[PDB]
Formats: structure tokens, C-alpha cells, sequence
């Protein structure tokens, strides 16, 4: 096959859709096929669509979900709220593992965090990770308490041997402020910042968004990914 | 020795001080011998004191700090910012086990988050709580988000053998509305859920506080921390 990488926020409202978007247009600016999986999408009653963001923003078309809830909550708690039972843990594995092929990049993007149930019975994006032996791709903010919040991820990776391919903060302000400064030096000191997404980038439209994506990254390390 | 809790938040601003005061002050009405340790204070060009803040609203006069740096960062970079060094691992231990005795609960507030560092060289919270053998009562919020950082956290206690001594929802919203009312049973399904105090509670004063807190808490779970 080629590479999953399993992208997973320490918030909400972290930026993870828009860092998905970001590394899908800057490895097809690369030359490398690229699909987004997000099999639990919730929000929907707000209008949430982050398989259509990824689209918009970086023309990706090969966009696949399994599940669709209104309700702006962890996927367990969407699916109670609505009396549906999340996606089976064979359906979610089986999608990116069929997803998955030879020089392509595929993006899993989680709801709700790295160790909430994302399909049932109890299977979170960590399980999911481990099944199809992908790393995972950190979004952060330079907000205090991230700090907190990266270690407590990363030990969560380690604990079940989940690599862990960087961190990108997901929206990096302007001007960065005095706790936003250190905390970016900070988070350089426990993992790789593969990339900070300038503020205000989801605003974007598609040529302008290819611009700030193809800079955001180290190209090496975006081609190194396939 | 007696009863020694650390008190950390899955994040900022979930309540962690209030929660400090909330449970001094109900544990007082008990006849618990209380004192509140807040060995790393950050925010103080700003104003920021949370040993005062606990004074104030529930009347505890037991209150020890030690390390005060003028910056709102995380004790690392506050204390960088201001040219100085974090505390030693055994000045925080010493703080706390001077506290501690039979009959005391002595509540740790924690700065920033369980795995932060507190002390250097990388000492956190969690290091703190093995070393004197302290439970973690774990502050957190009902907005979603809240069920990821709270395991998290939960897994991190468990991965160094920290008990935890259950969870407070640190501001409580009055209606709840949907999504607060749902994450609160998710929470109460992972574990204890021993308060969810009531929004604008720092806003209340001495009298409204107390009977707040003897109302917020389990009155045999309180009695129970010491012996
Ligand atoms: N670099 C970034 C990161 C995030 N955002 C926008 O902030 C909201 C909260 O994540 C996202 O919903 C948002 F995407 F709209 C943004 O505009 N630019
Ligand atoms: N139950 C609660 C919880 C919090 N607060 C206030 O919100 C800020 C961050 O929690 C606290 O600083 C605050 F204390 F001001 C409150 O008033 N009552």
C-alpha cells in the first residue's frame, strides 16, 4: 500500500480540517494522489462538511465518509443523541484499508479527539491507527495549555506504539503574542512542527490557499510521505 | 499522615481554584482540618493568585505557596521569562508534607495541566502526586472536547498508578443545554463525578459559597477523605 496517516486534534476548533486540507494540497502540489477519510462526521445541524472543506480548499475528490450526525458532540454521544449506532469497527478499517494504495497519501481525519469512540463497540481513532499500522499527524494550538494537552497526546500515541509524524499547529495568530511565541519554541522541544497555518487560511480561495500550503510545509518532508 | 489530594484541570480556566475553594469549604463544614498548597503560581504581574482567591471565597487561612512568577504562561516559560529557576522536586515535597498530618486534608492545586513541568527538572504534577502518594481529583468542563482531555488524563494517572479521586465539572451551566447535559452523563460513565458547581460561583460571597459547596459535593464522599 502507500501511507495513512491518521490526523487528530488536541481540541475542538483546533484547525484539523484546515491542516488536512493544508497536506493534502501540498503533496498534490508534490505530484502525490491524495484521499481524506473522515468516517464520523458530526455538526451537521451547524452546517459542519469537512469532507467538502478538504474539497474547496485543495480539490482533492476522492472523499469518503460513513456516517453523518446533526448533533455537534463526540460521535457516541451524537449517535446516542440521534438512536443510531456509530459505524462498525470493520466498516471504518476496512474503508481506509481499501482507501489505501500504492503512492498515495490518505488523510483519516478523527471527531473528537484521539480516545473518544469513534465506532463501535468502543474503537477509537487510536484502535483504528494501530489496525492500519498508520501514524498520526498532531494538530495543536500555541494556546496555553497546549503543553498539557501535546504530552498527554503523545503519551497516548506511545502507550499503544502509535507513531507520531508531528505536530502542526492549526492556526497561528497575528501577531503572535507573547504565550504563543514561547509555546511554539515549546512544542519544537517535545516533537517536530511540521508546519503553523497562518491564521484567517480556511478564509482562502483555492489558488490563494495552494500558496500558503505549498510554503507552509518542508517540501522534503512532504515528498518523504510516499 | 493525613489526606493529601492534587488538584489538576483537563485545561485552562476549567475551575480548578474554585474547585480548591469549593471542596475547602465543604470539607470545613465537615470539621476537616483543611489546607490549600499552591506550589507554583504563574500570572502574578497580572493579578493572578489563586491561594487569595481561595481565601476569599471560602475562608481558609491554611494557604502555602512557594514559587510565584509574574508571567500568564506555564511555569517553564514564566519562569525563563523572568530570569529565574522552577523550584526543586523536594522543595514542592517538603512543602506538602509539612502540611500533611492525621485529621488534614491538604488539596495540591497543580499549574497548567497534569503533565506540565512544575518542578525541574521535568518533574510535573503527576510525579508529585507518586511521590506522596496522592490521589488526583480531575477538573473538567461539559463543552464538547471535554470527553478526549478527560481521558487523556485519566490515562495518565493510571499509566503511573495515581488513583483518581473522581471528577468535578468546574462550571456547571444553568439551563444546561443539550450538549452539556449528554457529556455529563459520558463523564459520569468514566468516572465519579463528585460535583458540577453551579456558573458565577467565584462571584458569590462567604455565606451563598458555603452553602454552595455543602450543597455541591456527595456530604458521605466529603466525610470520608480522612479518617
Ligand atoms: N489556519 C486556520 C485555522 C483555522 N481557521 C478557522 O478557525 C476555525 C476554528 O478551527 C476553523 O473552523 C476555521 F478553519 F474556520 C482558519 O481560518 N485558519
Ligand atoms: N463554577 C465557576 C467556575 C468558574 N468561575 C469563573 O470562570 C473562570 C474560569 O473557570 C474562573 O476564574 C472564575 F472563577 F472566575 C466561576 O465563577 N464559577
Amino acid at each position: 500500500g502507500g501511507t495513512i496517516l491518521v490526523v487528530t486534534g488536541t481540541g475542538t476548533g483546533v484547525g484539523k480540517t484546515v491542516v488536512c486540507a493544508a497536506l493534502a494540497s501540498a503533496a498534490r502540489q508534490a505530484g502525490i494522489d491524495v484521499a481524506v477519510c473522515k468516517p464520523v462526521q458530526t455538526g451537521t445541524a451547524r452546517g459542519d462538511d469537512d469532507l467538502a472543506e478538504v474539497g474547496r480548499l485543495a480539490g482533492v475528490t476522492q472523499l469518503a465518509g460513513l456516517a453523518r450526525y446533526p448533533q455537534p458532540m463526540a460521535p457516541a454521544a451524537a449517535a446516542e443523541h440521534a438512536g443510531m449506532a456509530l459505524p462498525a469497527r470493520d466498516q471504518i478499517v476496512r474503508l481506509i484499508a481499501d482507501l489505501d494504495r500504492p503512492g498515495r497519501l490518505t488523510l483519516v481525519e478523527g471527531a473528537g479527539g484521539l480516545l473518544v469512540e469513534l465506532a463501535e463497540p468502543g474503537v477509537t481513532l487510536r484502535d483504528v491507527a494501530v489496525d492500519v499500522a498508520a501514524a498520526a499527524l498532531v494538530v495543536v494550538t500555541a494556546d496555553l495549555g497546549t503543553l498539557n494537552h501535546t504530552k498527554l497526546t503523545l503519551e497516548a500515541l506511545a502507550a499503544q506504539q502509535v507513531s507520531c509524524a508531528g505536530l502542526v499547529i492549526g492556526s497561528w495568530p497575528d501577531p503572535p503574542g507573547l504565550v504563543a511565541a514561547s509555546n511554539r519554541s515549546a512544542l519544537a522541544r517535545i516533537a517536530m512542527v511540521r508546519a503553523a497555518l497562518p491564521a484567517g487560511a480556511a478564509s482562502l480561495d483555492a489558488g490563494d490557499f495552494a500558496a500558503m500550503s505549498a510554503a507552509a510545509f518542508d517540501r522534503n518532508w512532504v515528498a518523504g510521505l510516499v
